[PDB]
């Protein structure tokens, strides 16, 4: 990563041990569970290209997962250079070159180079930037590995309400989109597909219930 | 985290391996009882409000306490709006924007902006206002997710006094002072089996708790 | 806690995850055996009352002990400010308020205040204040856990002085009180209590005897 | 390594117990699986030549692909001399001398020396040299072990296609771009079951990996 | 600890968790074999006696070895003080008054008082002082603990020399220069089996144990 | 071990328990298998010949082997007193007395003087000549604690050849020497005794053959 020392200048640090355990065990626990985003991120925070890269290319197995990811960095990384087209000039003795969606990602970009982006004044964090795409990347793999449908969960009989907006939540969180779609998907669904005793219950509470007074309602 | 490095200065680093670890697997093991919020409340130390959206992101399951718990941090963001009417005009060079309750939350403010505001001079400690809203909704949920009633915490007849007392302050401290000091003391002792609670009225109103334990041994 | 930086300024650090989960750790295989005082304390090394709050409220189960703990601050608290009735008017631009017996537990006052006392010149060690209190309830709990009586550690007539020594001594650790009155206890017990054979030959070596004379002479 | 301080100095540290441990681990429980290079090349972050050969030299067992990285790194050590004929001459008070191919893989050199290059401005890289020479070693040892060629690898006819993918794209990867590009999108529908391959044909040319497996899942 | 920082300064510090859990393990899974005393020692690396008394009171069970450890600390207390008889007078502004026996093993001192004297110019290393007496007392515990004797340590008929040598030396030392030599070289060989008492005979006096070793392998 | 502060100045750090912990449990787990070698060197990176006696006094068992490490030691110490005898006379205000073959060992030097040779100007490395030593000693116990000779190497007639080069390899790096002999070996044994299937096969490639040659033609 990229780190501040005590001299008020971004310098590099070498991705610890840690960190590099820490990503390959939870992708090995976790596999693609939503919660692997925010572990990803966190995990990766002021890193480099070649620390972001370093992380995906320890990952065992999800090959398939891993190619879509690769996918999706092209797919970012052409949009990038159709937004900034690079222009050709002899690079000052202060600044350097711009960077191409392939020098973000890290393949045609060395580390010297990134450190000089990510620590130039103003910088050009394409660490943020390559984690943008992954994470965008990651989402449309949390999506597809889900198992479930929104419309599929529904409240059994005997089951408790609070198991049945674990199951709801849970399922609405692997289909990321915008919070409006998964309010809208609440106000859609979570009423309608309670069962006959705690539905009831619910209508009679109104719209303007909160979660924490519907839970209670329905214990 | 903010943090003061080893010279003296207010600078942003990354939330550790260790402590993001150590978060989740005390809600694997422990789940909502009252002992997880002081543990979210230390590993939070210094956080930035985006810190502590990964923290709350990297829970996995539990998500209806979750949602429950973004509606309070709302409840509490709408309240700061209404406390804090907001100013228009052109942000000066050296100050930063007043923060509305969702940059607060961390949902329209960039890491960057609150950096800023936590290390102003003075500073505006988004992280620990924001912290105070999600302790504030776990505290919550601890309340709805404790099984038990202190009213139905009785002694066994061959129960030690020990573990009863156990029993009872546990449950208590979940049922989240004027009552609680009501149900020390008094319901303690009333529902206390009644080989202990013959012994408990002959000591007397002011019995510490280690006298009223002493006193049922045998 | 309040750690010196490299300017010789004492300032507040965080509590470390590998702090909190040793004490937690401890109390979890420990209970209140005696040797749970002196892993409170180092693992307490500088703690703020804030610290030294967190660390008790993450340790589950023992209640009872934990609210007896509460209790004997109280009476610390009460005490305390009997013996420091704080003075009222304005606190100057540089000083810092009196501290009372619930600022010393943290119950009233701030991280920050407790920041301005412990780093204060000269300071006024809230930290060490609180944690002295929790001692003091601390060591009464592991008197009243305390399975065993000094009187009822008597050695076997097959049993290794050794072990015996091992008991007595591990059972007189946990009634807390001064060596003048652990010391009382051995010169009354130790030498009254061995088993007949062991007996008889620790009379003979006289109560100039050491403990390894002792142990040598009922090998 | 060699890791600045917390000041801006190129200063030498002991390699940690921490990576040392990390390394020997993955190749006890890895092998030679294509992530093992990652592995590697990021716990030698600013490794110098004796970290380096410390790491090599940590491995137990898989002495046959040690010494096949033996010969290969002899192999760019032979090219650098070739490529870096050394000039004679007594060594300035100031310089250091120049590096030839032992003195890279750290036989011929001390710690020293090598620090001195590191450290040099401009800093003759000698850790990044010879960590390339590895890699590029290592990369051989996968592939020669990797134990399916990407032309066995065909869907079941009730296999998913997402475990089909997982095969195919491990393999690839262990059977080390003009060529990789070769066997996705043509190779991947042809080794697809009837079933599959029916649905894949009528995608079209053009169609992402993702549309792909979106297609085959039931 | 008291330990240089990042500047050259001699400044007091925490004894890590690290530092406290290993402690408490090697004493749980070692007991008081030999090895005991190294890691105690490197553990308490730059220790205050505050540190020391920490680490030994945290020290579960074994309270037996634990008081003959008092009492040995309470002779070599004496002794110091018999050998520096106090100078009664008040403490000039700069310096610090002179430490009692009772002082270095940390009862009568407070940690202020012990960094005062580590700290000093010339230092007082009250910490290494009181070491030396702690680590006197766990080696009476050690030998007194150790339960056989070299002279009980003979080869079998058809015990391999290595596993003889092995428990002889693992045996002396328990048994803690002049007498440690007394037993090499002479009671080693007449101890061996016959068979490898007439091998090493014929080696001859001035044989390395090297050479005694390969001598009687098979 | 000695490492660099932030002034320059290289000054004495306490041996860390992971490094203590590490070093204990690669003896228990490898024994004198050949890479307990490198791990030693890295894990006493910086060591003064305290924390070198440190690490072989914590080493429980094989004492055959760590008294056989004592032997060398004092040839290695004798033969650098015969290379260096001292010289008498009084040691000057900024100079160190010149080491002895026991103080480079530890036995006769304090930590201070350890120290003080590592940090002068210039070093006397007394923990890099210790280590020299300790090396030397247990490379010959690698060297005797070898079940396998190298002439007893025989690829068996459905042994693969990668798990016969495997033995042969591993048989031969612990019996340490120069590679002019470890080169001999090979030259001598290893194609001549491979199975006949891939002898035959092996010998047809010629002398030339890389060992990944040979490796891949016998498949
Ligand atoms: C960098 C990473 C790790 C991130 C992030 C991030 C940023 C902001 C917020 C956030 C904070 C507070 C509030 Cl008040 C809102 C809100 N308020 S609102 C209009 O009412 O919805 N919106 N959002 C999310 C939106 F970005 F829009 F600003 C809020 C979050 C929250 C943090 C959180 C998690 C939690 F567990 C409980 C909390 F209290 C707060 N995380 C989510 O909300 C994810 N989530 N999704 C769903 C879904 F899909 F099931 F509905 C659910 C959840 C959480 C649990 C209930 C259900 N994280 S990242 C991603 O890049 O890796
Ligand atoms: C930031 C977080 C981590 C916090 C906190 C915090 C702050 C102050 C105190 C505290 C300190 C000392 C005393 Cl004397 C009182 C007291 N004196 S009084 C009139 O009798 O009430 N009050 N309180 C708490 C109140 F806020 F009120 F000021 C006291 C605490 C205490 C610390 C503590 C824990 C412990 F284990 C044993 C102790 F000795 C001290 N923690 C609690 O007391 C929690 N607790 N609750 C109940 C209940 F509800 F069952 F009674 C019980 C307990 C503890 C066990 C017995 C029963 N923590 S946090 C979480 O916000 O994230
Ligand atoms: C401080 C410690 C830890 C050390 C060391 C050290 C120093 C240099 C080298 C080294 C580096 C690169 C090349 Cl090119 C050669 C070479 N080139 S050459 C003429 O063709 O032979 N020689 N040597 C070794 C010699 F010192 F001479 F410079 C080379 C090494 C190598 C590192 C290594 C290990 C590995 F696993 C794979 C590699 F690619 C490189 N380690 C060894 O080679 C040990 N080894 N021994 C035998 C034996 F005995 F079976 F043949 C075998 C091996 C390695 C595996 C195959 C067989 N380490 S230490 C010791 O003090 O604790
Ligand atoms: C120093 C080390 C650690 C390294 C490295 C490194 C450098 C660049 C890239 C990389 C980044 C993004 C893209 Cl877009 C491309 C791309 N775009 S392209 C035209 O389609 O090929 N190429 N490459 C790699 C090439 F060098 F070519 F520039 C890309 C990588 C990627 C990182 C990655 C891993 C991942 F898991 C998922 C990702 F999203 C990105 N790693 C690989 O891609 C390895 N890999 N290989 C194959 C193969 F062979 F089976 F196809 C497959 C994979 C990954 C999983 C699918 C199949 N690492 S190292 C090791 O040297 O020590
Ligand atoms: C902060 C914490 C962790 C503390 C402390 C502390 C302070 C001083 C001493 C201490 C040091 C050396 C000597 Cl010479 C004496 C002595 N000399 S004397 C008159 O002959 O008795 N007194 N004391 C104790 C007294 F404070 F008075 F100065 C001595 C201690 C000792 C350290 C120790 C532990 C050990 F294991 C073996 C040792 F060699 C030294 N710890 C104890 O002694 C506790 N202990 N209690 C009993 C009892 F009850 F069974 F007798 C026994 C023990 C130890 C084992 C035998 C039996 N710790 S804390 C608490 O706040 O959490
Ligand atoms: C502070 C602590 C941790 C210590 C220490 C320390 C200091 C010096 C030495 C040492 C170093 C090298 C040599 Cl050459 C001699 C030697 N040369 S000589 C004439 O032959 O005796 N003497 N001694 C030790 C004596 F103080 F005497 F100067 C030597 C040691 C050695 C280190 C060591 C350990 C090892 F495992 C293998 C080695 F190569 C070197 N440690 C011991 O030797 C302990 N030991 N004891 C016996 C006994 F008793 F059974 F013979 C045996 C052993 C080791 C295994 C064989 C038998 N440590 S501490 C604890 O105080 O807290
Ligand atoms: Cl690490
Ligand atoms: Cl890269
Ligand atoms: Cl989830
Ligand atoms: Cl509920
Ligand atoms: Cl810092
Ligand atoms: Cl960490
Ligand atoms: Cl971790
Ligand atoms: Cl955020
Ligand atoms: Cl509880
Ligand atoms: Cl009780
Ligand atoms: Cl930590
Ligand atoms: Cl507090
Ligand atoms: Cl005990
Ligand atoms: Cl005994
Ligand atoms: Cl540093
Ligand atoms: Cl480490
Ligand atoms: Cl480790
Ligand atoms: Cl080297
Ligand atoms: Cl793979
Ligand atoms: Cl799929
Ligand atoms: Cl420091
Ligand atoms: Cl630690
Ligand atoms: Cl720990
Ligand atoms: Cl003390
Ligand atoms: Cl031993
Ligand atoms: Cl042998
Ligand atoms: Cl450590
Ligand atoms: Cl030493
Ligand atoms: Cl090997
Ligand atoms: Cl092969």
């Amino acid at each position: 990563p990229i780190v501040q020392n005590l001299q008020g200048q971004m310098v590099h640090q070498c991705i610890s041990p840690r960190t590099l355990n820490a990503w390959v065990k939870v992708v090995e626990e976790k596999a693609f569970s939503p919660e692997v985003i925010p572990m990803f991120s966190a995990l990766s925070c002021g890193a480099t290209p070649q620390d972001l890269n370093t992380m995906l290319n320890t990952v065992g197995g999800h090959q398939a997962a891993m190619q879509m990811l690769k996918e999706t960095i092209n797919e970012e990384a052409a949009e990038w250079d159709r937004l900034h087209p690079v222009h050709a000039g002899p690079i000052a003795p202060g600044q350097m070159r711009e960077p191409r969606g392939s020098d973000i990602a890290g393949t045609t970009s060395t580390l010297q180079e990134q450190i000089g982006w990510m620590t130039h004044n103003p910088p050009i964090p394409v660490g943020e930037i390559y984690k943008r795409w992954i994470i965008l990347g990651l989402n449309k793999i949390v999506r597809m590995y889900s198992p479930t449908s929104i419309l599929d969960i529904r409240q059994g009989p005997k089951e408790p309400f609070r198991d049945y907006v674990d199951r709801f939540y849970k399922t609405l969180r692997a289909e990321q989109a915008s919070q409006e779609v998964k309010n809208a998907a609440t106000e859609t669904l979570l009423v309608q597909n309670a069962n006959p005793d705690c539905k009831t219950i619910l209508k009679a509470l109104g719209p303007g219930a909160t979660l924490e007074e519907m839970m209670t309602a329905c214990q």
